[PDB]
């Protein structure tokens, strides 16, 4: 059995963002009055793309994802042309909004965005859920300033550019794509044409501006491997003592 929600069931408040299969709405649950997100895709826009089936894919897989560092989807319902996303609201906004702001992140809110996202990739992994789309724009922030990962070629690894196959460790070179951006500013690959950050990306031809840490060259450097077996674990992500040095929050 299950909870069946109605439009009529919510206040609907401000836009927060205007995707393009619909736009995404703060919203009140009239009855408890609680705070959440309401994602209204149009059935029409999702045809024509072609996306339904995908949609309907993450939805029941993000529907099994419970953790404190993952948005959370609590339910959803649909009407003649609309389908409704039920969602966590994110008071503080996306990290990629406060990398803007502060132009670069220190080490030690880094050391912890990347604690809080090894934690919610390795949870990922464990119910064989990969490549997550961590780019900063898809990273939330909790009333806590927590991170929360919101995905319902600056980043692609050297495996998939070169058409090759790839598994859970694509995750580990986004990680190390993001620790690299949050600490400088822009992805290591950066590029004018798509044609050399792929040439980039597959040479692994990137540079670390003077103000990189020691600990963070190594981190990044090694999560950063064209070969995917030679990129270290999530664990070993969590165990690295330029982590356990800078995060403000335990593993
Ligand atoms: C200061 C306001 C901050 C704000 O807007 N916070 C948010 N809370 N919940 C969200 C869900 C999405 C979202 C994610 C993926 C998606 O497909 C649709 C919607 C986007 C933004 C938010």
């Amino acid at each position: 059995m299950k909870r069946q929600w109605a439009l009529e069931d919510f206040e609907i408040g401000r836009p927060l963002g205007k995707g393009k299969f619909g736009n995404v709405y703060l919203a009140r649950e009239k009855q408890s009055k609680f705070i959440l997100a309401l994602k209204v895709l149009f059935k029409a826009q999702l045809e024509k793309a072609g996306v339904e089936h995908q949609l309907r894919r993450e939805v029941e897989i993000q529907s099994h994802l419970r953790h404190p560092n993952i948005l959370r989807l609590y339910g959803y319902f649909h009407d003649a042309t609309r389908v409704y996303l039920i969602l966590e609201y994110a008071p503080l906004g996306t990290v990629y909004r406060e990398l803007q702001k502060l132009s670069k992140f220190d080490e030690q809110r880094t050391a912890t965005y990347i604690t809080e996202l090894a934690n919610a990739l390795s949870y990922c992994h464990s119910k064989r859920v990969i490549h997550r789309d961590i780019k900063p724009e898809n990273l939330l922030l909790g009333s806590a300033g927590e991170l929360k990962i919101a995905d319902f070629l600056d980043y692609l690894p050297p495996e998939m550019i070169e058409g090759r196959m790839h598994d859970e460790k694509v995750d580990l070179w986004s990680l190390g794509v993001l620790c690299y951006e949050f600490l400088v500013g822009k992805p290591p690959f950066e590029a004018n044409t798509y044609q050399e950050t792929y040439k980039r990306i597959s040479r692994v031809e990137f540079t670390f501006p003077d103000f990189v840490t020691e600990g963070a060259r190594d981190l990044i450097s090694r999560l950063l491997k064209h070969n995917p077996s030679q990129r270290p674990m999530l664990r070993e992500v969590l165990e690295h003592p330029w982590i356990t040095a800078n995060s403000s929050k335990p593993s």
